[PDB]
């Protein structure tokens, strides 16, 4: 049984083999690393060459066992082709991740659309990205589906837009409207007055003239803005004799 | 018949083969669950070790019986590809079930929307995911469709926050109307007063003005804080003289 | 011509082989079914194997008059290819029969709703599953779709939940509605009293406050427990005062 | 010119292939046929021998013409893989085609809903069913795209059953709307007796109190005793006092 | 430089080699269109025996000049692929062609829906098929398209059949409107008497009683025995005192 | 290092390689584009043989440099197959502009509807199609959807059809209302005698007798006429005393 | 040991093979962005040569340490591979950019609508796009979803159109409005005379006469006159006596 010496010959080539693609690998992904590259893509094209070798280290290991070399790179073939399609969805992902983390169109922080569901983003991982709605549900979506989507980003630009629309009867004076409107707007400090401050007769409506009203603010201002100056609309309004309608109707009537 | 040995030898590798191969497979997924990887994943990647080995034996073991080497690759290629996919959807689900239990975006007991759908999870299976809707159908969910969708998960989060939406009529009194709110609320002890406490006019509507509140409570909490506070704004604001209006209409009459 | 002896020995071979191949297959399957398996896995993963060995009898029988054996890979490549297509959608519903049949994610005459259809469940088939409409329409569903979509189930549960929205008027006494509602339940037998007895107002409405009452029954007994509940709340709210809604209107007159 | 010789050998070869080819697959399909299998499938295989054996003729036959045997398999390849892609569409719906005749889950003559269209069944053939919609439209569907649907029977069913819902005032008397409608149904002699009869009170509606009535009946009766069943409601409800209530309205008077 | 001969060789064979391709393609749909089969399907068929004996031809030509064999199959390969990409959706919709006019499921000049789109069939070409919408516009729908669609035929059956839906008052007599409808549809010649004639009391509505009236007519009074029916249901039910009543309401006065 | 030579003979065979290549491709669409084909499909078929030619070049050439022919082969495949996903969808693009361009569904200048958008079509261009929204809107629709959906152009025909629907009250004479648009109609020049002239009651509304008139006219009339028409019917209507009604209802009082 | 000088000659092999790899590919893309072809097209052709020559550098270096080469062929396709489908999404929106940059259908600064979402355009980038929403939410799209999707260029055409829809009473002088808004736009100096000046009655309409209005102006005063036409219209209506009507209704009462 000399041809059972082989066998051992095999299992030299496999240690050794292991080692060797281990230290390569090792090596390869100290000098990316080391250039700047990004840690995870790294990590991938590294174990790559890792993964490389001992497939290199298996074929010719069990070569020397008479396993027909062309029958190893066929099995082997299956087994990483059956590997693949078990993953994929996660290396898609995996892949989406880098992407987020590598080009920030959220950060951590960042109220954010995200095709239909919308919130704060906490966190981006290795497949999925988590964050929490406005009112505290938490929403973990995979990195693959957020990167090919459009992505909203609320909070990116460090001034946003209010608009108001304001509904008021028919024979109110069109001056008068547009006056206290510019006059509540003007004197509120948050709106940036060095920006677009459109008041205006929008819309002949249905039971309504519809006046549009759009002014800038920081960011963080916002939203109280809208509210304060909403609140002011409605008691200057009131005061000033300016009715906002009910819904009409002209009924003509006819006994039967 | 001396080339009728051949047969008796193609067999003395098959059961030579068959227990090399699931005496190495054993002892690799032994070596792995040693290590942590998975239990899954494990007898998954060990499997297909198994396999593979045992595809090396049809190999050489028909090879000796003259099965000319390169239609083994080719008949076990189809064999091969006619299960993986009849399996395929399996395989996925298998999958992302390892995921969703190695990462829990949702565990056991949480209540939670897989897409359109909400229950309580009960447990996470091979292949599909069963949970318990608030009125108790059972929906049974494939882990694949799961994974590669949004998850929104409300009860991973401690503290979450009710809004309320209350009408009042026109000729209400805006301060009289944020005090009574803001005193309900105030009163509440389930209502964290160390978070967002929103009391303000938000909407000049159709037929009344809408007031907005949003409060924060403890999850548990959130359900009966909102009838709580509900069944209390109704009390109040009756006892106090404010109305919840009834759909309005200015009617102009026209004798014909 | 003896060279046409190759002939004979091609047929030989194929007889020979047809019957090997019938034979090793029969006892495979005979094996696996002898274990647990599962009768249907056995007859595929065993007929595999039958037309496996037929197709390495076809190379080497072929190949003694001269087929180049690496043409036979190749045309019964394109054959089994050709066929791989006719016949998968009944392929994978094949294997989604099986799972569905070895999960019992449904069992039949369990009520289910099988993406967006739902019916009582009669028999799981082949390629495809029968249900009955409530209404006696027959359905039939391809068992591919079936596992790849979500699967409610009605009846896998054995305590279910009846939700019950009264509206009544806004002028009727809150107390008066919760003591009257909380009677009739507490009373009717059929109503679970160890668990949840939810009696509450839970929207301030249009036209109408909007009572919510929420109790657990048998499965069984969810369908009359209704409509016995709701009899009793219609009769008991007359005859107490309470008054059902209509839709209301505040019509303000003017003269033109 | 003693290699022109070649060049009728290839013709003698093709003649004799082409007629070898078509007098085995004949001789196969009389075996298959005399089974039981299918006349399609039959045919289908069948043609597999037949273009596979002039498949091997082709490649021999040009071989013995210097035509390099690895290049017949690669441009048969292309050629059978351009017919592939075109054909296909039919390859699908012709096993489709199959699978309806030899299982019947809707057969000529069926009522059914087949994915959004419903009609009277005519025909199933080679590629594409046809139905006649209620009103005298023909639908030609593809036999694919219906296997891979859902497939809604109408008639396969011998018993079927209506529902009516009735809306009454809300004045009327419950016990004898219940009365009215259980002595219509109890009298109809279509109406099967030993089924479901439910009558009951089902939904405190709009300005309507709802009653469902649920009666089962052989399939041929179910659209005469509808209509039948409510011409009569309609009669006693109205001898009978009970009024089917107008769209209801409280309106509540300001003069401005 | 006698080795500069292969390069004249190389052309004798190319110009042979076209020249045998395109008189055997010829005179193999010479014997195609001679049987029966179908112009294009013979074009198509014969075009690729002469593709393919032209790449035969470019193998070995080029194989003189020492091109590798295995490298003209790999490069043809490429550029085969690469207009096969290109062209596709074209041979799709080609063979749709052949299927719609060699099974003529819609023929020039009925009216069909194929698919949303409904008009006048004009012409079925190669790619793309023309019909005329009823008020002008033309509409291009590829072959591909429509096969794999559902086609809906309004013209193919001789017979077809109008549904009116008629409203009348509450308090108008039941067999009244059954004697006059029955009536009006009883003395109309072009509505076909040997077949479904149903006026039925079908709807109990909003605000009216809804009859439903259902005859057959042939395919060209279709249209014409609608509108002449129902001038007629008009008039007779006004001379008859027969109200079609206005939308209703129930209004409940309220001085406040 | 006489074996440094061969890196001189490899250069040598890539320039005769790109010079024989560049001058065979351009001396093949000379001749393609002197027949008719289309100056795109030329340059296309043409620059395949291009690419083609120094393929087989940089195989020979890099052979003689010791670079194993089957591994050009496969470096070349892989570089081909990167282009081939990068491009693509532009090669689908080119192609659906050939076809356009060459079939003419719509030309430039024509009103088209390209599956949901509608504009004037200005200009096809190699991936791109260029309209003007008939409010001045630029769209650019790629090629490739365009050529896969439905192409409805509004342009090609000569002659289109206005439909009116016109809805007058209940106790307007029929034979007036049909008598005053006929005779509107019948003097309108623009209207063609020669084709339909549909005046009908078609539809017992809601509010109104529905009459509906269909005429044909020239397509540039089409828009005027049906402006003119209608400013007609109203002026007419109105001084022959025909009421276009408001919204009805007839109110039933209870005071309560 | 006499042997392990080939894995000093490997490493040789690489070093070189790298070296001449690089300064290759620097050269080539030297040569093409010379030429003009596009910066990225370039860096892309090129680094294709580069990984192709260090392919071949890998084939031949690991060669000489015995590692069979049709095993390197088939790992590093592998390797390839895994990397191909990780990028994919990547090189197809790379694609994406460049077409963008290099057909410019949208330019920096333009106003566009990219499938439902519309924002002024910012910068295009490698894979994504970035525009600004009008209210300064920032949107980012994937290149490649925007190539293949319709593009609206709302600033690219020099001069657009607004359509006024005005409302008026029925009772109007269908002249008298025609005129005021005719003398209303014919004074507008922002309005382009020499095109479209439509002034027309279009919709008898529910309630109401429906006047359309279509005036074009340079792009940049669409917005404002628009506003301007509006409030003028409204107020000159008022002074000259012509009503925009409330919503109407006739109603006809009934004491029951």
């Amino acid at each position: 049984l000399s041809y059972a010496v082989n066998i051992v010959a095999a299992l030299a080539i496999i240690i050794v083999g292991l080692i060797i693609a281990r230290m390569i690998s090792n090596a390869v992904n100290r000098l990316m690393i080391s250039r700047k590259i990004d840690a995870t893509v790294a990590d991938f094209l590294s174990a790559l060459v890792r993964y490389g070798i001992i497939a290199f280290t298996l074929i010719a290991a069990l070569g020397r066992v008479g396993v027909q070399t062309a029958s190893v790179i066929a099995v082997l073939g299956a087994a990483g082709l059956a590997v693949g399609l078990a993953l994929q969805g996660s290396l898609s992902n995996l892949a989406a991740g880098v992407l987020c983390v590598m080009f920030r169109p959220f950060r951590a922080g960042e109220y954010v659309d995200l095709g239909g569901v919308a919130g704060t983003v906490l966190s981006v991982q290795i497949f999925s990205t988590t964050m929490r709605t406005a009112d505290g549900k938490i929403i973990v979506i995979p990195n693959g589906k957020i990167i090919a989507g459009n992505i909203i980003n609320f909070s990116r630009e460090p001034v946003r837009r209010n608009e108001f629309i304001i509904g008021v009867a028919y024979d109110s004076d069109i001056d008068q409207v547009k006056q206290i409107l510019t006059n509540i707007i003007q004197s509120e400090d948050r709106i940036l007055k060095d920006r677009e401050m459109t008041v205006r007769l929008n819309e002949l409506g249905a039971s309504s003239i519809n006046f549009v009203v759009r002014v800038w603010s920081n960011s963080g201002d916002l939203q109280n803005v809208y509210w304060d100056v909403l609140e002011r609309i409605k008691r200057e309004f009131d005061a000033a004799g300016i009715s906002f309608p009910y819904p009409q109707m002209d009924v003509n009537f006819k006994r039967v």
